[PDB]
């Protein structure tokens, strides 16, 4: 899902 690249993408910062 492309949601899941969000997941880590609030985990950079």
């Amino acid at each position: 899902g492309l949601s899941l690249l969000l997941s880590l993408g609030l985990k950079l910062l």
